[PDB]
Formats: C-alpha cells, structure tokens, sequence
C-alpha cells in the first residue's frame, strides 16, 4: 500500500516491508535519514531562540510606552501574544519531538503542537481582516464620525481569538482531530484519514470555508479599495499631505502583512488541500513537512515587518533598549 | 514629454519631434511599423471569420432543439448573443480601423468599439456569477426545493445585461469615456487622462470595484464550495452516481470557464491598472495593445469550451449540421 493507517496516525511509507512503527510508540527514522530529523530540531531550535525575544520585546515596548495606543499597536501587540503561545505552547513541544524522531508525550502532546499552530495561524489570518476593515474605514472612509475608539479596537482584538478558536478547538474535543503530518513531528488537522467518529470531512471544509475563503473575501474586498483613495476619493475628501504619509505608511505595512501571509501560509495549504481530495495517492514524508515547518514561521516575521516598516514603533523600541533615548 | 495629450485622445509617443497626429484626424503609422498595423487587421479579421459561425451556430443549435432548456443552455446561448454584438458591433468597427492605421468614423465610432467590448466582457463576467451561484445551489444544495424553473434562469440572464450595462453605458453618456488605447486601434475606458468633466477617476474605480472585485468574490466563494460536496457533503446528502457524472460534467466546465476568464481578461487589467495609478510614466504603444487585442478573444472561446466539454450540447450540434442524426 501507500501509507500505513493506524488507530490515530497516518504515514507516507509502505508497511510492505513491515517496518512502520506508530508515531506515538517508537522512532520514525525509517522515513527520512537520521541526519535530517536533527535538521528539523535545529531549525525549530532557531525559531525558538528568535521568536521568544522579538515578540516578548514587542509585547513589552507597548505595555510600557503610552503614545502607543491605536488600532495598529493593538493588533501587532496581539500577535505579540498569539505567537509566544506558538513558541512555548507549540515549538517547545515540537523541537523536543524531532530530537527523538517521533512524538513521546503521547498523543497528549500532538494536541499542543497542532493546536498552538492552528491557533497562532488563525489569530493571524483574522487579525488581518480587522486590519483591512480598519484600513478600509480609514483609507476610503465611509459615513459619520464614529471614529475608531480604543474601544472598537478591543472589539476586534477579542474578535480574533474567538474566531481563531472556532477553527482550533473544535478538533480538540472531537470535530476532526490533530494527527501527525509528513514526518510525524508536526501535527495538523486530519486532512489524511476519512474517519467517521469526528465527521472529519465536515470540520475540514468548515475550517477551510470560514477560516480561509471568507477571512480573505473580506481582506481582498478591502484591498483594492486601499487604492481608490490613495488617488481621487481623497482629492475630494480633502486629506492634508501631513497625513497621507503616515496613514499611507500604514496602508503600505498592512499591504505587506497580507502578501507576507500568502507567501508563508498558502504553501502548507497547497498540500493540505491536494491531500484531502486526492486521498489514497502515494506521496512521501516531505510532501507536507516543508510547507508545514516552513509556514511555521508565522510567529516570527510580523513583529519584524513592524520594526522595519513602522518608524514610530521603531523609534520607541530603540529607546527602550538603549535606555533613555537613542 | 512621454505621451501627447489632446482634446479626446492620449498616446505613448513624444511630440518632442512634433510628429504626433490625433487618432481621429490622420494615421498613427508613427507608433509602430506599417507591417504591424496590418497584423492587427489580419488577427481582427480571423476572429471575425471565426466568431461569426461558432456563435451564430450555438445561437441556433438551441433555438431549434427542445431538450436544450436548462440554466446552462441559457447562459451559453446568452454568450451566443453578447459575443455576436462584439463582432458586428465592435470588431467590424475595429478591423476596419487598423487597415487605416487610425480611427476614421470620428470618435462616433470609438464608442461602438470601446462599448461593444466592455459590454461583451461584462456579460461574460456576470454570467459567470449566475453560473457559480447556480453550481453552488446544485453542488452543495441549501434547503427546501424551490429548484429553479426555466424562470429564475431568465431572472439571472436578464440580470447579466443589466449589470453589464452599469459598466459600459455610463462612460457613453459622460461618466468616464471611451478613448484610444495603445496603438489607437482599440478603445477602452479612459484609464489614461485625469480629466474632470466626467469624474474619470470615480467611474474607473467604480467599474473596477463592482465589475471586477465583487463579481469575483461571488465566484471565488462558490468555487471551493464546488468541492465540499464533490466529496462528503454528498455522501450524507445521498447522490446517485448516474448524476455525479453529468452534474459534475458541469461542475468541471463551469470550473474551466472561470480559469479561462482569468487567463484571457486578467492581462488587459494588469496594464489598465498599472496605467491608472502610475499615470505619467513613459510606456509604448504595445504595453496596452497586446492585452487588449489578446483579451479580445472573449467572444470566441466559450462556445468552444462548450462543444468540447459538454456532450449533450455536442451530440445535438453535430446532429444539426449532419442533418438527421450523426
Ligand atoms: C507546524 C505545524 C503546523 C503549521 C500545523 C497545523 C496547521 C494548521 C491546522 C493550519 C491551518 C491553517 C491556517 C492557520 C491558515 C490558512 C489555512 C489553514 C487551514 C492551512
Ligand atoms: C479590444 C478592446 C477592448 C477589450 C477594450 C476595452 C475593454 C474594457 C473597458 C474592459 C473592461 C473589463 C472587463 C470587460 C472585464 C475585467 C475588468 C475590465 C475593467 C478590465
Ligand atoms: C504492519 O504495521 C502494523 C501497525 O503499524 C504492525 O503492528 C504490524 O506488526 C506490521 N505488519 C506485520 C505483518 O507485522
Ligand atoms: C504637437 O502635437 C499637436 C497636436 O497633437 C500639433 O497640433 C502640433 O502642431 C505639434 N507641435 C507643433 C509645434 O506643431
């Protein structure tokens, strides 16, 4: 056969030699070379010793300063959290795995891995809708001045977690389930088995349609719009040129956080999807492992685009470290 | 300078030599080589001697036959019309142009060219929404059985023309305007000049947002969905396998008419857009001419995808010509 199905796992390696061991009992060294299983550990070790400070620091250059309290400093201080939940919640429990070539903590771990990745990913796709909608109600402003108050900011921030849990938690109680992917060292929604005691095929397309399509239809719609105004719906709507440089410094950043999201995450999907529909067609333990581990940088790059494309945040962040000021 | 603006035209060639003539008074042979202006004529002559029968024939294999009366035979018998409006309404008035190297009929023609192209394109982008929504209410069917009758079919067919005229007619009365593109032998909405006596900048993004973005957001949303069911939302919703081959023979075609639309039309946009925002940056008479003439095949290929991907239609179409039956 192609893979070797079990009670709670699936793998791209034929038990036609009877070698296959379940990814919860013994090493999966029979999938790739033992020099690679360490490579993951090293990569996963780098993102742990890189995501911890550049997200704890952004989760701190805000809590201290005062003038840093607008809709943007909120969403990027919210990623400052969702991401650290990725590191100690997921990455600690994922690096540790590769060093062993297979999960050890019992499936009672492939829940923190697969949960704290799906979670950090969803709080990052939805936090982008609340950011587009924000760029939309600021770039080509609609009606009366119910101007965003620190208030509606929380409303959208408490919004991402909620929505982001509608995708991640369901499979944690029994609406799908987290199972080992590619090399059995990265767990994600069971796009693998057809199982029926969790309606696997339902939750899966549920997840995809409200936490991929929709999430986007709101971003794309508010995308172009972030261009009508950076032109004529602005000449008539009179906008001082001392604001079409900051308010655009942000229309640019938001615009690069969206692309940045489609570069990193789309790939994992390219495979997660091909998997689902073409179930039963031989593939290896690298067909879903790169996209996974690659896309897994979803908890590192945002605080960066943010120090490299947002001066205000950057002049303060350099004021914190250097003590006093610059 | 870059181009040589006039009262009702715009061109990518510097009057820094004083050569430039208006695309409504004398030949524009000074933009490309006179061997090319004929090339357009020949290309435009081929699509005229190719789109006339394969659209008059589909606009006839339906009007006669009886068993050809369902939502799909309607939308593809509607393109059978919008397209012939492209040929004699637009192409006759556009081939004739290139043989002369510049418009002759007076701008009182760059209205039929630029109108009967925008029109044929809008009756084809919207007829795809009415086709996705249809695949959507048939692939992952919603509730109670109000199963469409020939009725709602017209509702959506009378729908495309209406919506498609919201894009094309406006510029014809004074909300934008049709002006010569690239080689002054293909007219399209004025993505060129900033003008103000037609609010050029408003209509343009209007046209883009409701006749590009939206039109798609309905197609894309109904796209994936055309996959939930071609899987599990169909096992529980019990669908005989003698229908999951015709009803899918159509989920495939519709799916190839959407890709086919993004291959052909997207390019013209890629430039029409870069033009608008980057107004004033030198470019030539080929930067907007290929996409235009290329994408201009939007009145030829659908009746084809239709004879090559829909057997019923094809077995009858071959029955008409061969007289009697096969
Ligand atoms: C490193 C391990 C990972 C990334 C494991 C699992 C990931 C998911 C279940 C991801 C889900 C998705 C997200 C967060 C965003 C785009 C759509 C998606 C379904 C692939
Ligand atoms: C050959 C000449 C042509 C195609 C001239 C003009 C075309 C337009 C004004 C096209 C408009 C568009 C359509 C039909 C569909 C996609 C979006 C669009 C605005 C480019
Ligand atoms: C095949 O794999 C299974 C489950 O992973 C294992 O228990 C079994 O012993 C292998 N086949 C045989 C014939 O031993
Ligand atoms: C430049 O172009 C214009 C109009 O297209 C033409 O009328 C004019 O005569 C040319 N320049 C000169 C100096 O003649």
């Amino acid at each position: 056969m192609c893979g070797t199905e079990g009670p709670n796992f699936y793998v791209p390696f034929s038990n036609k030699t009877g070698v296959v061991r379940s990814p919860f009992e013994a090493p999966q060294y029979y999938l790739a070379e033992p020099w690679q299983f360490s490579m993951l550990a090293a990569y996963m070790f780098l993102l742990i010793m890189l995501g911890f400070p550049i997200n704890f620091l952004t989760l701190y250059v805000t809590v201290q300063h005062k003038k840093l309290r607008t809709p943007l400093n909120y969403i990027l201080l919210n990623l400052a959290v969702a991401d650290l939940f990725m590191v100690f919640g997921g990455f600690t429990t994922t690096l540790y795995t590769s060093l062993h070539g297979y999960f050890v903590f019992g499936p009672t771990g492939c829940n923190l891995e697969g949960f704290f990745a799906t979670l950090g990913g969803e709080i990052a796709l939805w936090s982008l809708v609340v950011l587009a909608i924000e760029r939309y109600v600021v770039v080509c402003k609609p009606m009366s001045n119910f101007r965003f108050g620190e208030n509606h900011a929380i409303m959208g921030v408490a919004f991402t977690w909620v929505m982001a849990l509608a995708c991640a938690a369901p499979p944690l109680v029994g609406w799908s389930r987290y199972i080992p992917e590619g090399m059995q060292c990265s767990c994600g929604i069971d796009y693998y088995t057809p199982h029926e005691e969790t309606n696997n095929e339902s939750f899966v397309i549920y997840m995809f349609v409200v936490h991929f399509i929709i999430p986007l239809i709101v971003i794309f719609f508010c995308y172009g719009q972030l261009v009508f105004t950076v032109k004529e719906a602005a000449a008539q709507q009179q906008e001082s040129a001392t604001t079409q440089k900051a308010e655009k410094e942000v229309t640019r950043m938001v615009i690069i956080m969206v692309i940045a999201f489609l570069i990193c995450w789309l790939p994992y999907a390219g495979v997660a999807f091909y998997i689902f529909t073409h179930q039963g067609s031989c593939f290896g333990p690298i067909f879903m492992t790169i996209p996974a581990f690659f896309a897994k940088t979803s908890a590192v790059y945002n605080p960066v685009i943010y120090i490299m494309m947002n001066k205000q945040f950057r002049n303060c962040m350099v004021t914190t470290l250097c003590c006093g000021k610059n």
